[PDB]
């Protein structure tokens, strides 16, 4: 029915006993009682500040809230004791409550020394409070010696927010809390901690990932576990993985470019946690996070109705500052959102009608073309809503001076719809990749997708590296072929891990896959570091890749994060070469996120 958003603080900084409140946690009890947990920070810092774990209770479904009670009390007189980064987990089968948090002594996450004795003051401990009675009374234990089977795992902390219980498959019942660890080589890794015995005993799964951090899991309509992680390598995105063995082990980790993230915690839940395995409702996920690649702001809810493959629906809940957010499914059928507005801990409620979407994701393929050209690309709407909509329309958001229109057949339940998008790119459009937004506008909700229209660039897929002067592959992935992989988040980086690596000049040559009329090169700097930016440069081209004609163009790049063009009289060529002559502030290394070649396909 009617859209609903509502919002109210639970904690403000310098009020009710602490000068700082952070790190939100939120669950629903087998009663329907809502529990909000969070850091009370005397000295305003994460571990090892002598922090407390706090909690409040709503016995009327999120309208009103009881006293600010202490679950875990920090010791601020020496020996100091810190308890921080809270995360709930309900076992709805026994109905027991867990609340995981760190127990820190002298050392934070950074300086945690290997070992697992509770008494050791240089270990950051894994703690879990236990409550068998709805979260009123609490028992306390230290589980580090159970979840460190690799001795070089020198550090750990449970991902703040809320954890899961598997409802399906051979592992049904299993409780799963996510951790981040530090291994011997000091890489940040993701790992599930689980219990097959309702909390009695806990163990660690197989560590997966590099550049990981605070991360969450959700069980999909088929019982697979989706991991969704914070990227500590600062990609601008969420990292993702999947387990087919109930959180023991995950497959390859990828950057999820559907999911821009500023290096912040995020949350991912089942919208319908009790639905049968395999059902339409069992594929529904809500995702909350800072929807900006660069700042903790524009908090955004996304809805997936296809196990998180596609994310058709999104809506901003907070324009301004928004750090950690966590979601929880309410018994009333609405949703709890506990986030960080900046003044402490806020509690928000929304319903699915607020989100304002239609479960009907659509695909419109990427298209390549020269300027002057007209092209029809099809639309395929996968109507997952199961409802009739007489007259849907397609709004497109393309460049100001393009000729664009969208169209979509009537929307029918259970069956797909067809649509079309015609595009004319006028003569004189700047060569580039154009991200065009498409919106499906309908009576019962909107869905939207993006697709790229490449204008006068050559196909990267046909390209290869012909030569590179220098590349780092030992201590990080700085392969030259990264300039032609599509991903501004992966880069070429000249060797750095050895001291005798060359400085400038640097060189990278592309083989174009064939001979093409070419007229320019677009350079994209490395996005997450500023000391390997190319300044002075020359460009060369070749037909046979050994006789080089040039410099055909020359100049100096800016510190602009966007693609920058270097243009030259059109000419046939099978190869193009970039010579980086200098760095922006004089440094040894070059990094390049992307090279595109302006030319005729
Ligand atoms: O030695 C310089 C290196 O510094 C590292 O910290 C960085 O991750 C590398 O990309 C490289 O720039
Ligand atoms: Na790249």
């Amino acid at each position: 029915g009617e859209p609903l958003y509502t919002e109210q603080d639970l904690a403000v900084n310098g009020r009710e006993g602490f000068p700082n409140y952070r790190i939100p946690a939120l669950t629903v009890t087998p009663d329907g009682d809502l529990l909000a947990s969070y850091d009370g920070r005397p000295t305003g810092i994460d571990a090892p500040g002598p922090n407390s774990i706090l909690q409040r209770r709503s016995t009327d479904g999120g309208r009103t809230w009881g006293e600010q009670q202490v679950v875990s009390a920090g010791q601020t007189t020496a020996p100091i004791k810190g308890f921080s980064d809270p995360s709930y987990l309900v076992d709805r089968e026994t109905g027991t409550i867990f609340n995981f948090h760190v127990y820190s002594q002298r050392q934070g996450f950074a300086g945690s020394r290997p070992g697992t004795d509770p008494a050791d003051p240089n270990v950051l401990h894994a703690n879990v409070a236990t409550s068998t009675d709805g979260g009123l009374t609490w028992s306390h234990r230290t589980i580090t010696a159970d979840i460190t089977p690799d001795p070089g795992w020198r550090s750990r902390f449970a991902a703040s927010g809320e954890g899961i219980q598997l409802r399906y498959g051979p592992h049904a019942g299993r409780l799963i809390q996510q951790y981040t660890i530090i291994n011997a080589a000091g890489a940040f890794q993701a790992v599930s901690v689980y219990s097959d015995d309702h909390g009695r005993t806990w163990r660690a799964g197989e560590a997966v990932g590099v550049g990981m951090d605070a991360n969450k899991t959700v069980e999909l309509s088929d019982g697979r576990v989706l991991l969704n992680s914070r990227d500590s390598a600062r990609s601008g995105y969420r990292k993702v993985a999947v387990s087919t063995d109930g959180g023991h082990s995950y497959g390859p980790v990828t950057i999820d470019r559907d999911l821009p993230d500023p290096t912040n915690n995020a949350s991912i839940i089942r919208a319908f946690p009790d639905a049968p395995a395999g059902s339409a409702r069992a594929k529904v996920l809500l995702f909350s996070n800072a929807a900006s690649q660069t700042s903790r702001s524009q908090g955004t809810i996304r809805m997936s109705c296809d196990d998180g493959q596609t994310w058709p629906v999104s809506k901003v809940f907070q324009p301004g500052s928004m750090s950690y957010s966590t979601l929880t499914a309410l018994p009333d059928g609405t949703y709890g959102l506990l986030y960080e507005p900046g003044t402490g801990i806020r509690y928000a409620n929304f319903n699915l009608a607020w989100l304002g979407g239609i479960c009907a994701p659509f695909t419109i393929p990427d298209v390549a073309l020269e300027p002057g050209q007209q092209v029809t690309v099809p639309v395929a709407v996968t109507n997952q809503s199961g409802i009739a909509v007489p007259k849907p329309s397609l709004q497109l958001d393309a460049s100001p001076d393009w000729q664009v229109q969208g169209s979509v057949e009537p929307l029918m339940p259970g069956r797909q719809a067809k649509g079309q998008v015609t595009i004319t790119v006028p003569a004189g459009t700047t060569p580039g990749r154009y991200r065009v937004g498409a919106t499906l506008r309908t009576s019962a909700g909107n869905a939207s997708t993006t697709f790229t229209v490449t204008v006068g660039l050559l196909d990267q897929a046909r390209m290869s590296i012909a030569d590179v002067d220098s590349e780092e592959t030992a201590r990080e992935d700085g392969r030259a072929s990264n300039v032609i992989d599509g991903n501004p988040s992966t880069f070429w980086h000249t060797e750095w891990s050895r001291a005798d690596a060359p400085g400038y000049p640097h060189r990278i040559s592309l083989d174009l896959g064939g001979t093409h009329t070419i007229s320019g090169l677009q350079y994209t700097r490395r996005q997450n570091s500023a000391n390997e930016q190319v300044a002075d440069y020359e460009i060369y081209t070749s037909l046979n890749g050994t006789t080089w004609d040039g410099p055909v163009a020359s100049g100096r790049f800016t510190t602009s994060l966007a693609p920058q063009r270097a243009v030259f009289p059109a000419r046939d060529a099978r190869y193009i070469r970039l010579v980086a002559l200098s760095e922006q502030t004089g440094h040894k290394y070059a990094a390049v996120a992307e090279l595109e070649v302006e030319g005729q396909r």
